[PDB]
């Protein structure tokens, strides 16, 4: 099985599996412990100097979630993985490893909320510098360069507009001028069945598994995906010390079990959202339609240049503000009111009347977040049935 | 019901327990849930704006989790606790929720090691400075306390010598010299069966619930325990944000299983390590026991007047050295041969061959630890069999 | 939602689904739990009596397992399912509570060869009469009933050479002759998305939910499905006492978990043996593909009637004993030798050198189960790679 | 290691651990599968026929569960052992596997519900006869012998009075009668800690592990225990084709869990019920209590010498009738009202407004059911909450 040269399908199903070499178990065992056996005095002393290979106690790895880190690697095109309890988990100890006092981070000005406020007001607590920019202006992007940048970060497409960066651009600029910085980007919402970052000149790769990866909406987890010598430090520093962010057993059977589909399931993701979308975009009440697979949008074919599939998220406004949203959220009946996306149920949220969230009213207002503003993570039920219920809360509105 | 009234096993098995109100199940169900569904729109937006309480994602919060927290709060005495995806999570989670460039932390300078490591590596790197103290000497300690001083970290009994800390002297004085200074105790190795802190005066309390609250080595995670209003910020800060240190529901569940027997595990731990300990003390092999529950130990008294039972973990010097741990371990045939503690098997290590074989013998001296000293984690199994192992592999080395 | 009236995957999504009204937990809860609680007396009393609603004790019934029998009946059109801790349990709970002492049965010659063993060797010692016969052969069929006989077991395409059997056609005539008779089919290798047998005639589908229904090889269960009347029976008395096979919650949740993508998982499947089959049928070490998407294939006409999609079993004869089946049992790579059937993972196994096993020599030469023959279970891989590792193993042979 | 020569503690926490050769991971993995792969085609058709031990496929047995059996075999002092996916399923694969039709069993006229309805509906609708009998007079068991009786089922304690069965005199009595009989001991109210139905002469000792064993009120799950010969025909038959009762590899990995406090949940079980059996015993609302430790018990003698502790079951009998129980049943407040038993919580039934409320009066006192008995099942509480919680809700009854 030199399993690099296959199918994407073959190496979500097969990459990363070491095989039960004891009972030969098909399945993955949940390894479901705290710590490990030594045989002797001298193999412990040898696992805890670097010298011999195997598990030491499941903080510092699991054989586990040893697999789900060496699968997604291998999807990425990356050397090396770590997963952890969160994707806020993946993305904190990424930040931590990179990060010092007196570094400085540009980041895009439309992120996901959470990220945000860990940019915002997280890393500035402990004397790292944070420059929010329009990834879209690079002319913008490359003026927040400072001497002592460390990170660019950005989210493509971004949480919750949708708002495409050009990857290997921004890469190359910041390369160029900056060789110490590290270029991260969220690949969330695309998958590597989608998008890989790693290929277009980015350094560190994250996901919340929560989302795409998972599949199933019973996992919180996260990934960081880059280089074996950056990776190490994440798992040494980032996970061991500073966030503790150990991805339960358990949880990491999940992950690998939802990879198992992911190929099938990101497809019907996207062929249903490309029929809701433009199913939105025909509708009466639907003013604006923000989805990278309509050619009405601004970045289509920044999408076309980066991504395989459009995706399976929309965002669209209603003529009609809040008012209008909420009445359409309170109405559905087939979309499940909830925040997270990347599952089987399609799910439909309003920041406008919930989660504006950690933004201040101002902060969105530069990203683009308006009231009115829908979000939907269209599920993998039949596409008729997700319009017909999409239609009937709309026409309330008409 | 008066389940604050109740004795301790009433409360472990009974504390914080919502109840499944639509199917009336009896054990807890497992909410394997990442995301909740809300019945409006504003419903989840007064959620989101802290008007409603209620769920809304599995890393701000899930019923599983909560009623494992509320569980342990009722048993430390404190308002409100916050679960986390390691020992290490929950702790850094606290720190980073107390701390910011520009403040001072006082610590002991006997700690676990990767506790020490977050300290001394990790949060100088991002503008706090941290004064390492022995917390023997109550005014080499008084004389660190500076006015940025935020934290003031104590670890009681501790790695690897089992060095005890007098929590309310300690406490007492902090909290007349700075005002605004919290005190951590790291209560791991007691649980709340044995010490409470939080009456001793300390502020907040973390474990790692890897050890003797989940109690059967197969759960990795972590707890905070303190007031309501620094707790939420735990949550809604160094959980939400700045470590992303999420229990899975599952796990949640499972150290709530493994509370159900924490008053007789804590037991049973306890008069097996009182046997093994007295045991080794008069085998010739040995040169010194550290154990709370022996007359012989230093802080003897001080423990018992904190302690309600000497606790279950031993650290024992050899007469020799590494080569003689090495021997020790490598012929013990009931004792586990792994680091961690607080399991139902009996585990043993060896730091000088083993945890510390990358440093030097010099460093390893810096450390407390000498090419002789043996940690001891004293399992349930039947008091005989474990000694009967330790004599055997003891034996080797008696001249 | 009136979910009845939606498509397949909205009803293997959403169907049966009662949702946490507690929490609002998008996700099913686990209910692992042995027992539950009474809010009086008086309401345990009349759980007991069947005067309310609710739950009582886990073998009797538990609401995690609750909503995969009922998201199940709903796919299949039934009444009602019940769920059982393997297929074996389902099959057996739904013949004991079916037949008595002095009953008959007539079954297929052709069974999974547990099912064959239960009915060859287990009810004949508690004296219930079975016949085994060709379903072929209609006459044979009739020829068979007797006036006591009432049950008529059938398994449509037929473990492991694939044979067809006419559904509605049989069912017409027992049902015709023996208005007492039950028609019994097991529905595994299908699935409902590809075949109904309730809709054709049968009054009972079991399934080995190990299968294609959990399709991720980490779950033993089964269910049986049928009219409320009956089911009731079977759990009352086949599983509450005849058989004890109370599947645990948590395997109940991650059939669920499988079922959310059981209708992307049956056309890769599918689409991914058609390719495989065809492949077989033009190798020079292949003698004979037994593949109901084959026009060669004798069933191909009786798979049209009842098969949406041919299936994703394949066996096939070599030109060669069962020596060459060894040599390419033992040179795959990407295939994995096991038995089971519907995982991500293809698998491949070999009657011939392991599983000519609960048949004698005789009792498979009269069900047409040869040696050579090899049973190949498509998995969800690319289908290039499937067909390079069994064209390298088969090249040995040649 | 000399296991079997160990304490039952060190057992119930090692014995039959395999562990796990590649990782060495501490705690016993969940083999959450179902198939396992071959190295060769010759390699599956060895294990197929026999001629080699190894995994094929979890229906026929997984590592998980194999490991559990080995430990309750272990534990029982027999051969072997088989995890089912219940109490019922294991009784029930394992009379499949002992009789037939034309057979004949001789059992308890005082058994548990469901035991009694697979025997007395079940069985004899497939040929099988089945005579029952007072237990307690030998010479009404030793006449209902026949020729064709393959099983002799007991269960001791028994419900719903906890009526003791002397093991050794009818299995000696049954074994010299006819050489081919099994002799059937439910030991679900003991467990292994408690009695030793193998060494008092039965054959085969079934479990409901839903109760102590697991202990934890999360796993449905049983086992039956004997000779090898006997069980890899419970397997290999009642298991694989009669009832497909197979445990879910997650649901053994919790009984494993679960049985490493075996033998603390036990004493304390113990201990707390003989508490709550005297305070019982004294109360003006109690009629009887049946309590194998009560001296006025009729089967004490005898209980003290088949069993280690007198268990935790407690029923007793109100002055009163159905509306009596009723109203102690409804004014419970930590003890709860649940069927089952052998769980951390204490649980409480009043069978006649609860369980037998379908049946009339009178089929009630043919179940040895009077309209005031109450079946307690002891959890692991303090014993001052537990028994606190029973008296004011029975001096409500007082007159
Ligand atoms: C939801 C989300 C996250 C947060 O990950 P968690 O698993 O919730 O910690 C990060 N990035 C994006 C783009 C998200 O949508
Ligand atoms: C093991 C330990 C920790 C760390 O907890 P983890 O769950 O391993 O992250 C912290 N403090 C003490 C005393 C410990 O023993
Ligand atoms: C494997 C199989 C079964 C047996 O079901 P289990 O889940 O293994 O008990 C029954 N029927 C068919 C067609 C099978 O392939
Ligand atoms: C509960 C019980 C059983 C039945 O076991 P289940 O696991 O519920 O199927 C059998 N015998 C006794 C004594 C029991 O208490
Ligand atoms: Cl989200
Ligand atoms: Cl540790
Ligand atoms: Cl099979
Ligand atoms: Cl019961
Ligand atoms: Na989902
Ligand atoms: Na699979």
């Amino acid at each position: 099985e030199n399993i690099k040269k296959m199918g994407f399908a073959t190496k979500a199903i097969h990459g990363g599996h070491i095989g039960d070499k004891q009972f030969g178990s098909l399945a993955t065992p949940i390894y479901q412990t705290s710590t490990f056996i030594f045989d002797s005095a001298e193999q412990g002393g040898r696992r805890f100097a670097g010298e011999e290979s195997g598990y030491i106690y499941s903080r510092l790895g699991n054989p586990t979630s040893t697999e789900v880190e060496n699968k997604l690697a291998l999807l990425e095109g990356g050397e090396a993985a770590v997963v952890a309890a969160s994707g806020m988990g993946a993305i904190a100890a990424s930040l931590w490893s990179a990060l010092k006092s007196g570094d400085h981070v540009v980041a895009s000005d439309t992120l996901y909320g959470c990220t945000f406020a860990l940019l915002n007001h997280g890393l500035t607590r402990y004397g790292v510098e944070v420059t929010f920019v329009d990834v879209s202006n690079l002319d913008e992007v490359k003026n927040a360069l400072k001497p002592n940048t460390k990170v660019v970060y950005l989210e493509t497409p971004a949480n919750p507009t949708l708002k495409v960066t050009d990857i290997r651009k921004i890469s190359n600029m910041v390369h160029e001028s900056n060789k110490e910085c590290f270029v991260f980007v969220d690949n969330t919402f695309c998958t590597p069945y989608i998008q890989r970052p790693l290929e277009l000149g980015a350094d560190v790769v994250v996901h919340s598994a929560t989302k795409y990866l998972n599949g199933h909406g019973d996992v919180i987890a996260g990934f960081a995906v880059g280089k074996e010598e950056f990776i190490n430090q994440v798992k040494l520093f980032g996970i061991k010390d500073m966030t503790g962010s150990v991805t339960g057993p358990f949880e990491s059977f999940l992950i690998i079990r939802g990879m198992k589909t992911l190929q099938l399931r990101m497809e019907k993701h996207c062929k249903n959202a490309m029929e809701v979308a433009k199913f939105l975009e025909s509708h009466p009440a639907v003013e604006k339609v923000y989805y990278p697979g309509l050619e009405s949008f601004k970045y289509y074919q920044l999408a076309r240049e980066q991504m395989k599939l459009p995706g399976a998220m929309i965002s669209f406004e209603l003529k009609g503000g809040v008012e209008e949203g909420k009445i359409v959220m309170n109405n559905v009946k087939l979309a499940t009111l909830a925040v997270s996306l990347g599952d089987s149920e399609t799910l439909i949220q309003h920041p406008a009347s919930m989660t504006h969230s950690p933004y201040t009213a101002e902060e969105r207002k530069a990203a683009g977040i308006s009231d009115g503003l829908v979000r939907l993570s269209v599920g993998l039920e039949d596409a008729e049935d997700i319009i017909d219920d999409l239609k009937q809360a709309l026409d309330l509105i008409v």
